[PDB]
DNA sequence: CACTAGCATTGTCTGGG
DNA sequence: GCCCAGACAATGCTAG
């Protein structure tokens, strides 16, 4: 198989289909600007809202632990 | 034809101080 | 065990 990447955290799991809504619906803008409008809407959400893509975030990060039980985050 | 780095974001994590 | 500076998770075009 591939290799092992770090899990979503919760913003990058919500900006999933959000990214891909933004760029549906503005096909003109590049994902640098895209980023820049996703981080303040994520900011905009209250914490009902978040609530999901935190909890299931969470869960990525103790399933990685179970797949992947030695994997160890070595940036460089 | 194929590859590669860069861009931007939030949140989590690293090594070394 | 906090600080510092930064990598890297997804995305997909741009351009070399």
């Amino acid at each position: 198989g591939l290799r092992i990447r770090r899990p979503m955290n919760a913003f990058m799991v919500w900006a999933k289909d959000e990214r891909k809504r933004l760029a549906q619906q503005n096909p003109d803008l590049h994902n640098a600007v895209l980023s820049k409008m996703l981080g303040k809407a994520w900011k905009e959400l209250n914490t009902a809202e978040k609530r999901p893509f935190v909890e299931e975030a969470e869960r990525l990060r103790v399933q990685h632990l179970r797949d992947h039980p030695n994997y160890k985050y070595r940036p460089r």
